[PDB]
């Protein structure tokens, strides 16, 4: 099966991470557990902003352009990126924008961590109708000493 996970502001806006409000502690450790010892699949930019590969765990990176890293797998087709996972239970869709919308016709699940924050931004995540996702899990998280504002994880399936 496959999955995205994303970490969405308000507007369902999405963002390349390691500061802005998408460097949460608490949302960090609930991608690395759900993202652990699953292939993951990325774009550029998402590959950038991670800087080392995520360990043990096959590394996918969806790029019309060629590859400027051996420790990772380039690809340039959805259907590439998939088959090069192998036969595993569950693929992770890392983001971002363009990667996602590539991936959602195809997925089962979503990970979204709601995040109760505002960014000016022009990149959102698919709209996904909700007559054709059904809420399985919320996780509301206040506001912490180490997460700036609140954040309410959700994972959602396909009917
Ligand atoms: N909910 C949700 N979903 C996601 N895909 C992510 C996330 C938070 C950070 C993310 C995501 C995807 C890439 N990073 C950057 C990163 C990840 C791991 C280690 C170092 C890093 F810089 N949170």
């Amino acid at each position: 099966m496959i999955s995205l996970i994303a970490a969405l502001a308000v507007d369902r806006v999405i963002g390349m991470e390691n500061a802005m409000p998408w460097n949460l502690p608490a949302d960090l450790a609930w991608f690395k557990r759900n993202t652990l010892n699953k292939p993951v699949i990325m774009g550029r930019h998402t590959w950038e902003s991670i800087g080392r590969p995520l360990p043990g765990r096959k590394n996918i990176i969806l790029s019309s352009q060629p590859g400027t890293d051996d420790r990772v797998t380039w690809v340039k087709s959805v259907d590439e990126a998939i088959a090069a996972c192998g036969d595993v239970p569950e693929i992770m869709v890392i983001g971002g924008g363009r990667v996602y919308e590539q991936f959602l016709p195809k997925a089962q699940k979503l990970y979204l961590t709601h995040i109760d924050a505002e960014v000016e931004g022009d990149t959102h995540f698919p709209d996904y109708e909700p007559d054709d996702w059904e809420s399985v899990f919320s996780e509301f998280h206040d506001a912490d000493a180490q997460n700036s504002h609140s954040y309410c994880f959700e994972i959602l399936e396909r009917r």
